[PDB]
């Protein structure tokens, strides 16, 4: 394997309103570092698609959040 960002600034424009704003919330459960690493980069599935949506929106649904991973990953 190698390290990346499974977000990216495209989807991240429509996830910046729709699941970056999930992430902003998150921000709220952890301190540091995981909101800001797992807001908009290597976020999208490991953390922000983990902790954001795996706990808050969709535990299981991330179906599209892994297509949109095709254009934010």
């Amino acid at each position: 394997q190698i390290f990346d960002s499974s977000c990216k600034g495209v989807y991240d424009r429509a996830i910046f309103n729709e699941l970056e704003h999930v992430c902003n919330d998150c921000y709220n459960l952890y301190r540091t570092s995981h909101v800001a690493s797992g807001c908009r980069v290597n976020c999208f599935e490991n953390h922000v698609f983990d902790d954001c949506v795996y706990e808050l929106l969709l535990h299981n649904p991330e179906e599209v959040l892994l297509m949109r991973d095709a254009i934010r990953g």
